[PDB]
């Protein structure tokens, strides 16, 4: 659609928290817009995709441009000299939001993002936990002032959605606008 | 069920932010257990109820066990010498989190939650926005240190939900249970 | 007695916490030693006022010298160039001493003392809560590193006082001592 | 009435501030209550007794359940494995307040206190000063997070008090229900 | 004893700091009272166990209700709808201590632990490190803002121990005081 | 041994923490390594050791090279200007660790530590309390800023210790390798 | 001379630290120019007159309007309620600036300085210590954010001094212009 | 040349930033000086070595004195009791530098430099990364605030340099002075 | 004396703060005692030299072993790679210091002074003003952090001083200490 004429191109990287279909989601999302997605999913990522989905094991290696696993730390969007547009952490565990908001880098997901933000390349973070207690929310702040959009995948009800579907799409359309995306959906306004 | 033997009495109040069925469900199910539920309800809660719902006016002053307008500033609970058990702003705006985080406490809901603080009783804020900025989560930091529950409510896929009801239902369990709700419902554990 | 010889004047702000007899022993005794006195009563100051005295609703006008409603916010005092010799807000509610201490000057009584902080005259909040959390005590902070005095209205029984009258009295004339004023009393010293 | 029937025992202080009588009420509220109440009054506070009442030097001593002098530092209570269920200073000056708050523990009273918020125990202090400065403010900021309770015992208008009794026996009253006892007296609600 | 008339369930994870016995003997101790033990030690706490003392590897999956590798990450008590009573980390590393302040929670018991704190349930962390510097201080202080207990296990004389195990048994006595145990041993009142 | 060729000269004071054979036994350590020992005992920590130890009242004289009580204010190391190799605080209660962070130098122990900080000296503090809460973790981080050697007197059992004494004389050789001494016993390495 | 027809009074206090002629001087200024002085002396302030000066131990006592020792803690300008025009701490040592920093206000001196800042008048500290340190430097921020003035009596050279007296008489009028007293002595302009 | 007479040992960690070289010059520069170095290297700083040298992947531990891989975490120097002269990161990774700031332990490199900080021992990170972001630049704060020596390897051209291996000597030397070696070299004085 | 043994040089830096003889006479002090002085005198402290003594304008650099002027920013101890053994600003204005603490290293003495930070060398700052604001304690205290010795010249009357040159010798000693120096002098002990 309107990503490929200036060739977009997007790290998505999926980890352990609830809420793989946002990812998956947001991935087909992208594609089908014309932009280029380079993703990568954690060990914990897997596991929760296999407790709460009947996705198989491939399927995010099957619709991505380029897959990677968390330990491929010398991907080429581990530096900064590679070129991209943003990356999406969908869903984001507390775990990882806290990696790189303290400089634990100790795989491609987190040292990924460290890159986008040292670059001053476009982060948004979609973290899901609930209740979020003083550390995380002094975490959250961190990151905001590394220049990260935190997200949290919040229950939308102003676009009257009728099905579990039609909230993912309400919440990716909404994920994929902060990367910079024009997605065409139903707005408020 | 089990929350009239010990005549538990909380109160419940709507804001202006999109989730007006979560604080309605919630109503329902704690007085199915028995409970007291004083609710209140904004003026923008009321819009946001027309906006996203089919929801007639009157029915959560049907469903409480008493209901308050926002400018009832004198009601029983915006002193610290009546006692209840807790209290939830479900859904909660920016703007009324805010109110209770700086102590602007011009209406019902924000005098209610800043005396239910003070008293050191349960507060729980289902405070949806996304994306939350640097000055939000300076604002969440802040309620988190005078002790109220920060509960965004997060979509959450562990249950394997079907349906929208199954989403909400997840999520307004978990809610119950921060105000010391022992709510029976299908967990991770 | 001795506030007419200089020629003193001072805004008298009531606001929606208990002590509303505070506020009105204040302008009496301001008044009885010869200053002008500009008042402001809130709408919950005027809620309270019914709620726990047997004073008229006119009374505030009747013994101030300039009486305005909150909602006068072209009145005078609302300007740095109209000068006066400082601002008491008696009783001061947590709504009023934080609207200030935030800049959520949105009626009379919060913008005059904006006004009177940024002119480094003196302003006394006679803040009436118990318990106070730590919210509150972060927005104290804050208004007494903006200068203000910051009063709250304890029971004193150094001066072996024997109706209610006199606890008035020795609150009333020692929150007037913050305002500059020499009154005459029983003092330990 | 209801705390012999759980057999409650609270530690009552009374410091040199004024307002000893508000820490004799309480003790003979919690005892008359069914409490233990373990006893202890500062020099200063002997000194304030003296200065401000008629109450003879011993009566502490005697409606206590057990009494202490301010250097008794191996009172039973010194240590945090004697249970209790709550210490209230009452009335509690600034010395004493911020010797908690900065570990000062150099008497039973600071020590007892320090160990009751060791062992996450309920502490309220009635703090007596006005005005309170920006120094006073951060300590009982310190303190409110360290977890006590802050309650500056304010004049109370709401219950249409007629005596200095019927104000006394608000706040001690209002006090108690700090340390967790359901006391009967004219609450708003 | 008295805790299984309440049917109390505590979650204890050993890490590798020395001191394996004090986890091992609190885990006997919760046990012999009648709670249910959910228990986790980590690979550097099975290395630890080895280096300093005779136990075998199996022990405490013996002793234990429910064991747990530190892999689990999708053990029941990972999630907050699990209903448990407090968790114990003892003996309490460093790595461990700073990987839930800062929310690192990349493995089951740091995931635990931030779940029982996110939950407002009951967490003790007997810390185990000499000296501390100010980047251990500032990390201890993050977590007891978080509600953790702070519990360095130190040496005590005043119950006069004549044995090691007399030291273990005050350590492990006052460290389940923390979970809200009411554990009978010699105390200083 | 290695301490007298250099002539080293220490000051070490006993406060009222438990553990006073930790103090007893550094002194005895340090002085048969043939360093000098300044010696000061507070009157609590004099209580301590009648409460738990049998050691005479004069024994820390005894073994001192120079003895001076806490009211000795004008003691020679109470000076900068008075040369010394460092000061340890062995046991360090909570209200002199305090007394040091916030400078309430109003005994020979505080004001001998202030002075030792203020000329960059060396400081070795073994604090003994447990459970720490948040005031006492930011006394301990402003202590660290300002130099001190934090060390919490920890059971450590990887030396395999098979008495009291054996613990003791682990803690005391490494409190002692703080002051800068290369004592001789059982490492790791 | 320009004192006594506004009829000042002045408290000066003398502390633990080197440079007692300056608070003797400075009393001797300040009632030569006809204002009243209530002179406090501490206990370690009469030790340290002993220690440098041939001063008799009544002298303070001789030349002051009033005078107190440290333990009257009933004195007149202990209550806010007593008016005067300027306390000095002269010379202060870090023990007392503390003290009043923190409010560990156990004797006259502190106490009487805490209420001269709470009322907002002048308080002068004449702090001598050397280095100071962070823990030193925080303290003396805290007083200055609370109002006091902070005055290390330093040396001075540019009035040419020629004897210790002219130092002390440089000093001694420096100080005395922070009451705002109007001295005539040698000044740059 | 001048590291053996006092025989001094260090340890040299290398993690997985580019600039391998450094770390391997300056193992040879203090072994070729005479000091004993205990060398270790993380797997991500193997994968480096691979990726920018043409070293041999066992070169590191043919030049150590002794070598440990990062999973040693029972290596003598993981404990403090372990005398050793200073610890330099050459290169150090923003995970490495973070996992120190904020204890996450969980490797020998991050445990060792934390054991070299607790025991003021010096401690000397050559962080690269560039640009630094502010979450990169709080953790070298808190680093720089617990003691480290901060060096980011820049390059520097007053030396006149001609070839690669001219800027690697300036470095390593610049690191060896930060070690307290005094290196021989050209220096701008 | 002491110091040509080890063969010590210093840097001593002389500012527009008066006490231009405090400079003068620790250069003389170092080099009668063995030492190298490398010295430099502000444009400012000319202006004070001529001012407030009879000084000859190249006495300073008739003493120093190598003068510098203040704009000799290429000196050698304007690098890291220069090695001396410390650096004292005697005496030091607020404006040198205040260039120290926040990097405004625009001339040879802030540069020196930063490069002596650094390098972890000793820094004191002899830094004379009164009254100190808030702003100078802040800066101060940001000083105290990187390192610097704090040393206010204060009037010092324990050594029984009977002349100016007695008050500056005590305190050139003193400040010589700072530097390592074992100066011979009169001390308290
Ligand atoms: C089924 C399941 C769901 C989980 N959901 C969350 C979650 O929603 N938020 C979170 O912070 N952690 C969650 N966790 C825990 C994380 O997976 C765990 O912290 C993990 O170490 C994260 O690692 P990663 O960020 O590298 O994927 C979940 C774990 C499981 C097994
Ligand atoms: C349809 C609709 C949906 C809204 N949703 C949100 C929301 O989700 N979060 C939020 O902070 N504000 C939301 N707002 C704006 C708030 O309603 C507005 O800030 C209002 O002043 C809140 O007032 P209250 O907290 O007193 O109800 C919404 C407004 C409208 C009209
Ligand atoms: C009878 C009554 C007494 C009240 N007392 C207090 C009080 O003492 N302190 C307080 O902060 N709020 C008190 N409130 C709540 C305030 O009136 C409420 O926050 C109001 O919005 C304050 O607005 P104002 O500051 O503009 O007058 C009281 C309310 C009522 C009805
Ligand atoms: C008559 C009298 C009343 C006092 N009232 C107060 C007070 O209300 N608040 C306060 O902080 N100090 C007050 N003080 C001063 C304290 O008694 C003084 O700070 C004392 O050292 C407190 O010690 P304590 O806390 O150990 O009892 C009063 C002193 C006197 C003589
Ligand atoms: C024998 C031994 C004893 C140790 N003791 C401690 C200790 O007491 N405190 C500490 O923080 N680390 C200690 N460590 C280092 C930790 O085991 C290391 O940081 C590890 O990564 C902790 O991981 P864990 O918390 O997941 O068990 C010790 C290591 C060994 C081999
Ligand atoms: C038997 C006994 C043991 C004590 N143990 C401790 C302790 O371990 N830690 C502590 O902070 N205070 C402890 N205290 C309380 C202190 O002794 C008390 O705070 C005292 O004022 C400390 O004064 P000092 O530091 O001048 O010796 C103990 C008191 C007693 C009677
Ligand atoms: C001779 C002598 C001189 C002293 N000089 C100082 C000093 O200059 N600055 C300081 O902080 N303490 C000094 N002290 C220590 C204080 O006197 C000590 O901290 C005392 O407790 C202060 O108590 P005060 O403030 O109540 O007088 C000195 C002590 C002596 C014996
Ligand atoms: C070729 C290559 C070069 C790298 N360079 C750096 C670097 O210069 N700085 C950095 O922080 N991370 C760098 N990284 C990423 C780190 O290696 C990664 O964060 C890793 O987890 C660090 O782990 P370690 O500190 O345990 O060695 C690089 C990775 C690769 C593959
Ligand atoms: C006679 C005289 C004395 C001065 N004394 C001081 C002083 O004691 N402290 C201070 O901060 N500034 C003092 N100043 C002002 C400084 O000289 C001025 O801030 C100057 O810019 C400092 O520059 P420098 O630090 O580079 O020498 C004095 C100025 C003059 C003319």
């Amino acid at each position: 659609e309107n990503l490929y004429f200036q060739g977009m191109r997007f790290v998505v990287a999926l980890t352990g928290a609830s809420g793989q279909i946002l990812g998956i989601r947001l991935i087909e999302k992208l594609t089908e817009l014309g932009a280029e997605v380079y993703a990568v999913a954690s060990r914990a990522a897997k596991i929760t995709l296999k407790a709460e989905t009947d996705y198989d094991e491939g399927y995010v290696r099957e619709i991505a441009t380029k897959y990677y696993d968390e330990d491929e730390i010398a991907a080429p969007f581990a530096s900064g000299s590679f070129r991209h547009d943003g990356m999406a952490v969908v869903p984001c565990s507390i775990k990882t939001a806290s990696s790189i908001a303290y400089g634990i880098a100790d795989n491609l997901i987190a040292r990924a993002a460290d890159v986008t933000l040292k670059e001053k390349r476009r982060l948004v973070l979609a973290i899901r936990e609930a209740p979020l207690h003083s550390g995380h929310l002094k975490t959250l702040a961190r990151l905001a002032e590394m220049g990260a959009v935190i997200f949290p995948p919040v229950l939308s009800f102003y676009t009257r959605p009728k099905s579990v579907d039609d909230l993912i799409e309400h919440t990716v359309s909404r994920i994929a606008e902060q990367l910079g995306v024009e997605v065409d959906y139903r707005r408020w306004g």
